[PDB]
This record gives C-alpha cells, structure tokens and sequence, in this order.
C-alpha cells in the first residue's frame, strides 16, 4: 500500500498527451507514513552538500519520520563547528539535508505537500546533479570544463526580516512560487557561472503564507528545453532553461534534494530563542511524489 495514494493523485496531475499515461516513479516517492526514513530510497544526510551555508549545516539527527510526515528540524548546534563535523566557527545551526538515494530522475513530474517552518531557515524541495567534464580547446590550449544542472521546484522561508527599504524584492518571499532552474558552468580558471532564465507564459507567482499550510509545489519537467510549475494543482508558469552553453540544457538525470538552509541575503538567521517551539521550527513534508510518462498501449 506504500504506492496507493500517489497512484490516486494522477487525478490532480496535468493532463498526459494524447498515447501516454502517468504512472508513478516509486524511486522518489515517499507517503513517509511509516515509523522511520526509508533508507533504502533516502539519505537522512545528503552526501552531496556536505557542509551548508555557514552559519548552518545538515545533520541526519534533525531528520526524522513521524505522524505522516518527514520533518526537518532546525536546531542550535552545539558545540559551534567548522568543517565535516570539527570543532570550529562556521557552524552554530543545524539543518537537513535530504537526498534520494538513486540519482535517475529525469522527464516526468515531481511534487511535495510541504508546510514550511516558522523560521528564516528555508523550506525547500528540489533537483540536482553532480558536474560532468567536458574538454574544450582555445588555441592550442585545451581547456577543461564542467557543467551541472539544478531544478528548483519551490524555495521559501516561514518569516522574512531582513528587507532592504530601497529594494524590498524578498518582502513576500514567502507567498510567492518561487521555482527556478540553473545551468552549471565553469572553465578551469575561471568563476562557476550560474546561468539562469526567464519565466515565460505567466499565469501567476502569488502564492500563500508558507508557513501557515500545506501546500503542493510541483514540476512538470517535459524535456531538456521545458520545465513547468504548479502550486496546489494549477499551472503557475514555465521556464525554459537557458541554452548558452548547449541546446538540450536538461538533457541529464537528477537527484532529489530536500533541503533546510541559511541564505547570506537573509542574515536574520534562527537565534535560540526563535527555535525553541519544536513544532515552529520544522519543515513538514507530508509526501514526495514522482511519475513518469510512459505510452499506454
Ligand atoms: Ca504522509
């Protein structure tokens, strides 16, 4: 019965076109109504980002599965730490991050139930993969060079405190569909770009409190040129991810990150205090659901 209820929410999902079905990818699924973390299908602690945004990192201990939910707590770290668990300064808040175990999730449809913390740690529910090389020549220099790819299906933080009176971008950021896609590039010598781009045939960005309900952030990632977002069901907008560096910009698999994290534009970070009612300081996240396309005869 661990499948029954994604297989249900086909219903909400977009139509399929015409000669194909929604049938659910069972590798990044998760109901989370058991007693613990799958750790079959999950990392508690993600070994992919290691070491978080000082001031706060991920630890497995701030994960856990209970009443319905994976939950994501953030917490005072302590002692304070610096790198890969060591005593130090970087580090005085711990977070979570989640990763799938198996890193094969491409073209289909991703989506979360995720209620966010009441705290200006983020709430967030994503894809991503690893840098691949590839070698390039200049004259008659050969040059390496990487690149990855990044699919943000929602990012948000519970309260927002710190709003430059002059550009006040982040003011509603936590009742805005804040999705977005990244191409990695980077040439040995040179800064790791971010390349990003635009939304284009907009419905809407608004969106409610997040940390006040449940609500369902999805992706409908259609191929390597087209990714399409919902918030509680209806298309919200796309974005075709920028094709700088290659024309099929998402042509490679991902994992799933599920992710708690401190941002530097937001240097209001979690005192003590402010995390001191549990419940307040939890991500809740009721299901991880994924399907795949497939032809239906
Ligand atoms: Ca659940």
């Amino acid at each position: 019965k661990e499948y029954s209820l994604a297989e249900e929410h086909i219903k909400n999902l977009p139509e399929a076109p015409e000669g194909y079905k929604w049938v659910v990818n069972e590798d990044y699924t998760d109901e989370f109504n058991g007693k613990r973390l799958n750790a079959a299908k999950w990392h508690a602690k993600s070994p992919y980002w290691t070491n978080g945004r000082p001031p706060a990192t991920f630890k497995a201990e701030n994960v856990s599965v209970k009443k319905g939910c994976l939950r994501i707590i953030n917490t005072v770290l302590s002692p304070t730490e610096g790198l890969d668990g060591k005593p130090g300064d970087k580090y005085r808040l711990a977070g979570g991050a989640v990763a799938s175990v198996k890193n094969q999730a491409h073209y289909g449809y991703y989506e979360t139930r995720m209620k966010a913390s009441l705290t200006t740690m983020s709430s967030t529910f994503w894809l991503s993969n690893r840098p691949v090389m590839k070698e390039i020549m200049k004259g008659g220099k050969k040059i390496k060079t990487w690149s990855s790819q990044e699919l943000d299906i929602i990012e948000t933080m519970g309260i927002i405190r710190s709003v430059n009176p002059d550009n006040p971008w982040n003011k509603t950021w936590n009742m805005q569909m804040n999705s977005n896609t990244h191409y990695w590039y980077q040439e040995q010598g040179g800064k790791r770009t971010d390349n990003t781009a635009k939304r284009s045939d907009v419905v809407s960005y608004m969106t409610d409190p997040s940390a006040e309900d449940f609500h369902t952030y999805g992706c409908w990632w259609v191929d390597a040129n087209t990714v399409k977002f919902y918030y509680d069901g209806k298309y919200m907008y796309t974005i075709k991810p920028t094709t700088k560096y290659t024309d099929t910009p998402f042509d490679r698999p991902m994992f799933i990150h599920i992710v708690t994290e401190t941002y530097d534009w937001e240097k209001q970070v979690p005192t003590a205090e402010d995390l001191k009612d549990k419940d307040k300081s939890t991500t809740y996240y009721d299901w991880v659901r994924a399907y795949k396309l497939v032809p239906i005869e």
